[PDB]
């Protein structure tokens, strides 16, 4: 028909490109990108990905590293499952094309060259410079490109799933593909599947503040919620704490790399602050460095705080930070002699759509997995390199779950055609930019570092004026990426705040004045639509 396959995976970062190699052998794949099929997070990870490769270290270290950086409710089956198989499915990597940073010496023979973030206490970083995304992506692409039976289309930005008994199907509820606005050519054509696969990213574009590309605004977050999924924790985002305050600093991340070999974090008056909050210092786990950065902007009235790498000999900074410091160069910043300006910026969605050990959510023929998915792996608060981990393994199990149901699946039925609705405004149209700009400003203050029921309150007003704001003047207005964009931020604002508002207390990244303490019998925050 329109366009057909037997699984069809929404997004093409680490997630997506990765799981769709491992199918491409036996299925029929289409990977959808919202914008080229390179821009995503994925492209622009610079510190690598967490794994167990070192005599030294062990899976139990980087298990309980990461349920300690997650504040308590991680979910323990999810952490050892992936800490237990990331070579493999780094090795899978490499068996791909990936190149790591090679060492030369342990004091013998050559290796992969490891670095270190906050809440690791064994150094297990595989990394390509300061910029492993770009190699990773950069390759996963390639192969997909180069295959039969993938067929990647750009510039397509999925709207909504199509779920059975909404379309007068018969059987239980399941999705069976999704209408998919073709940028191009300006139409929503239809694309049907045995399989969907949400691999679409995070959200933290919903904040004013983040690390991300403009893509990350939670888009398949709200597709599966439309579509029936429960989701969970989204109360807890992470704001990376060392991101580039400067005004051409569009949004550009200095790696948490940098503190892991050396980098300082100072006051505007040189002093180091990290002790007077956590003896873990420059290494303790972002929800409390980004706190700690927020509190001393706040007491000091400062623009800021500095990362700061200069007592570092210049060589070996250009050689393990080539990218970042070709970079700030360009803006007259010279990470090999002077502290750079920072902010603690929106980065990560720790939680999303509930999905189990194969990436399957609520509903039959769903999966996701990515950011996109809460799988129990941060609980509530991701460990660095975790992040681009609990991709590749879930693109893996995933596959699995997916392989062996495909043989005895449903045959591809016909779909109907999305509704194009037509009427157009010119200045209404501008208006959908006063919202976006307006959301965005918003949850920073209000859903944001530091919170309290009533800022909690104000957000989930105002966001409740913008849906009933929308549905009045937007629901009869033709399809658009801004008006997409919008009616996604808007909804996944909603379940972030309404997760926030049900956590009466302070954990992880959540942190609100009204309940500094910790309950003793936690979980993750869920809601079902
Ligand atoms: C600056 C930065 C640095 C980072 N560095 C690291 C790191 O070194 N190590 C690490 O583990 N993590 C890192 N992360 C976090 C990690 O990078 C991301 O969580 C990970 O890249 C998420 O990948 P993904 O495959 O799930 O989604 P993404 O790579 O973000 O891609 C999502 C894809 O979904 C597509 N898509 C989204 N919405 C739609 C839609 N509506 N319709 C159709 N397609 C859609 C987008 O087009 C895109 O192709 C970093 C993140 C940032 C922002
Ligand atoms: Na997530």
């Amino acid at each position: 028909p329109e366009h057909s396959c037997d699984v069809l995976i929404i997004g093409s970062g680490a997630a997506g490109l990765s799981l769709a190699l491992r199918l491409a052998d036996q299925h029929q794949v289409i990977v959808l990108s919202k914008g080229p099929v390179t821009e995503g997070s994925t492209f622009y990870a610079q510190g690598g990905i967490a794994a167990v490769f070192d005599e030294t270290d062990s899976i139990d270290s980087h298990v309980e590293d990461t349920l300690i950086a997650g504040a308590g409710i991680c979910d323990r089956h999810a952490v050892e499952f992936v800490a237990s198989n990331a070579r493999s499915c780094v090795q899978w990597l490499i068996d791909q094309g990936v190149l790591f940073d090679t060492h030369i010496q342990p004091n013998g023979e050559e290796s992969y060259h490891l670095t270190r973030e906050g809440g690791h206490s064994h150094r297990r970083i595989l990394h390509a410079a300061d910029a492993t995304g770009r190699e990773v992506e950069t390759t996963l692409v390639s192969k997909a490109l180069n295959h039969p039976n993938i067929r990647v289309l750009e510039r397509t930005n999925a709207v909504d799933l199509i779920v059975s008994d909404k379309i007068g199907l018969p059987g239980t509820r399941r999705v069976v593909g999704a209408w998919v606005w073709n940028r191009n050519k300006e139409t929503v054509e239809t694309c049907h599947a045995k399989a969907v696969v949400l691999a679409t990213g995070g959200a933290s574009k919903v904040y004013q503040y983040t690390t991300n590309p403009d893509i990350s605004s939670g888009d398949g977050i709200a597709m599966a919620w439309r579509a029936g999924c429960r989701v969970a924790n989204l109360e807890f985002n992470q704001f990376h704490p060392t991101a580039l305050y400067h005004p051409q600093a569009r949004n550009f991340l200095l790696t948490e790399a940098l503190r892991g070999e050396g980098a300082y974090l100072k006051r505007p008056d040189g002093t180091r602050f990290m002790p007077d909050f956590d003896e873990r210092g420059e290494l303790a786990p972002r929800d409390i460095v980004a706190r700690a950065i927020d509190h001393e902007m706040k007491r000091l009235g400062a623009d800021c705080m500095f990362l700061d790498i200069s007592h570092k000999p210049a060589d070996f900074i250009r050689q393990h930070f080539p990218m970042i410091y070709e970079k700030l160069l360009g803006l007259g910043i010279d990470l090999t002699q002077e502290p750079v300006p920072i902010v603690p910026a929106a980065h990560y969605t720790c939680g999303g759509v509930m999905v189990d050990d194969h990436g399957r959510t609520d509903v039959e023929g769903l999966y996701a997995i990515g950011e996109v998915s809460y799988t129990g792996l941060h609980g509530a608060n991701l460990m660095a390199s975790n992040s681009l981990l609990e991709c590749l393994v879930y693109g893996w199990s995933a596959a699995e779950d997916i392989t062996r149901r495909m043989p005895y699946a449903h045959d591809i039925s016909t779909l109907p055609p999305w509704d194009e609705s037509r009427v157009e405004n010119p200045d209404e149209r501008v208006v959908i930019q006063h919202n976006w700009h307006e959301l965005r400003l918003f949850m920073w203050d209000y859903v944001g570092i530091v919170r309290t029921t009533k800022r909690l309150e104000r957000a989930l007003r105002r966001i409740t004026m913008l849906q009933q704001e929308i549905d009045e003047y937007y629901a009869h207005f033709r399809v658009s990426n801004n008006l997409l964009e919008l009616r996604n931020l808007v909804q996944v604002a909603e379940l972030i705040v309404r997760c926030a508002m049900m956590r009466k207390e302070s954990r992880g990244l959540h942190f609100t004045l009204d309940y500094p303490e910790l309950l003793t019998h936690s979980g993750p925050s869920i809601l079902s639509p």
